[PDB]
């Protein structure tokens, strides 16, 4: 369905702050600001597999849509949350006091994390 795609990164805003404040190493953070990563999904209905790419950081992550998942995030952390679908195109979940909206409009994802008041963003698009 509906995801399903690989996406590679095109604009992404406060990268910085953001990954900051989530608890990473400043050493790979000005290594990573200027990564363009790769994201493969796989949707099977309401069953999720993400594959993120930024170097040899694979990490792998699924979900089925309503139901309990652990979800890799980018510190290594491994955290229980629920990823729901508001839309047919819009997955939404809450890690870690981050709001994470997910959201396709065409062939142009767009992920916005949100940590307290620093909202990190990140348009990709489909290759």
């Amino acid at each position: 369905s509906s995801f399903s795609g690989k996406y590679q990164l095109q604009s992404q805003e406060n990268f910085e702050a953001f990954m900051k404040a989530i608890g990473l190493p400043e050493e790979l953070i000005q290594k990573g600001k200027d990564i363009k990563g790769v994201s493969e999904i796989v949707q099977n209905g309401k069953h999720f597999k993400f594959t993120i790419t930024a170097g040899s950081k694979v990490i792998q992550n699924e979900f089925t849509v309503g139901e309990e998942c652990e979800l890799e995030t980018m510190t290594g952390e491994k955290v229980k949350t629920v990823v729901q679908l508001e839309g047919d195109n819009k997955l939404v979940t809450t890690f870690k006091n981050i709001k994470s909206v997910t959201e396709l409009n065409g062939d142009i994802i767009t992920n916005t994390m949100t940590l307290g008041d620093i909202v990190f963003k990140r348009i990709s698009k489909r290759i």
